[PDB]
DNA sequence: AAAAAAAAAA
DNA sequence: AAAAAAAAAA
């Protein structure tokens, strides 16, 4: 389950054309074609097995609309997402290795290779995300009203994941 | 064939002889019989006569055979004790390097990097061809050899034209072209 | 003239 | 949650 969901993230977010799949402007690909692509590496994968990963994913990583499937965030190619805006959250969190602090405190959170900067409404998931890149990880606290007043709307892309264009430095209130 | 074996011989004698189960002495020498068997793990058709042909015909004097022992004469990334003669004849020496290294070289000077010694040449072509290994935009550095000797950095005759030195201070670099 | 296995950033 | 064959700095 974890292995296929990882390769599903690589296909839907980064290199769908590597498997001969062309996503539409919303990032959607046909579920039938992705199953055949997943079968190129793991032949035992079925459409039901794919619907299990989407239905049970603890982050709401994937979305199925009719006969199409997409990753809801994490893209490195630009897509057109229709997620609802988050006007509720007061604070948002981002985990990052300690080495990135001088540049983040100066330039703010940039999207890097992804289309959007990714933050979370949860401290654990934010810190867990940052641990993917290093050992000494710090928790960044982001004033969500600071972002809105500066014209950077936050969108509800996952259960707790939130995407935003970028985070200016003075919207980071605390590093722990 | 000849260029492929000579390349692998450069990797064993200069960089990782332990990977092939070879322990060099303090001069960098390895038994010629043991190196032949090491080259046979990759290229089974290599014989001692083939190896001796590479040493005798190498256009840079890369390798030295003393009795039953063989060594690379320079290029080492592990420290060795070389007995090469001192170069007291050369007035100028040459070093090729990519254009991007110039600001650092002009400030810190030529440093050995991963090798034991800085490598220069008495020949301009070989110096530029050495730098071409690292990039396209290569520049020719001119080195006053008296500047080096006066500053206590002796130059040694390691190859036909290759010369090894501890380091090259910046103000011994007279020209970059 | 520093070969080449095998692991995995962003 | 970016898989992964395969090539090659210094
Ligand atoms: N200005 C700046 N200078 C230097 N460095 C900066 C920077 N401004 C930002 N940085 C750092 O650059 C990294 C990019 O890495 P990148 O993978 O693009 O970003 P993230 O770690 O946010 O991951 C995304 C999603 O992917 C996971 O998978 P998922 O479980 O589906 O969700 C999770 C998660 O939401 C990151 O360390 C960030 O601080
Ligand atoms: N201060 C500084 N800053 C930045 N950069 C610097 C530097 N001070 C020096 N640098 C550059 O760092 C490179 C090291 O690369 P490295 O391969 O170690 O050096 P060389 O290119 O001199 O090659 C060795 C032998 O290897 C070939 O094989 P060979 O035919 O047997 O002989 C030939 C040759 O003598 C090099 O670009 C140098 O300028």
């Amino acid at each position: 389950r974890k292995r296929v969901s990882k390769l599903m993230a690589y296909i839907l977010r980064h290199s769908p054309e590597e498997f001969g799949l062309r996503p539409d402007v919303e990032g959607f690909v046909s579920l039938n074609e992705l199953v055949n692509a997943l079968k190129t590496v793991y032949p035992e994968v079925t459409e039901e097995f794919v619907r299990e990963i989407v239905e049970n994913d603890p982050k709401g990583r994937y979305e199925i609309r009719g006969d199409r499937i997409r990753a809801r965030y994490g893209h490195s190619f630009p897509v057109s997402l229709d997620h609802e805006e988050d006007t509720e959250s007061r604070f948002l969190y981002h985990g990052t290795p300690r080495r990135n602090l001088p540049s983040i405190l100066k330039e703010g959170l940039k999207p890097m290779k992804r289309q959007y900067v990714h933050v979370s409404t949860d401290k654990i998931e934010a810190l867990e995300t940052g641990r993917r890149h290093g050992r000494e990880v710090v928790l960044l606290v982001i004033d969500a009203e600071c972002l809105r007043k500066r014209g950077f709307k936050i969108y509800k892309a996952g259960k707790n994941v939130r995407i935003v264009e970028r985070v200016p430095p003075d919207c980071i209130t605390l590093a722990v």
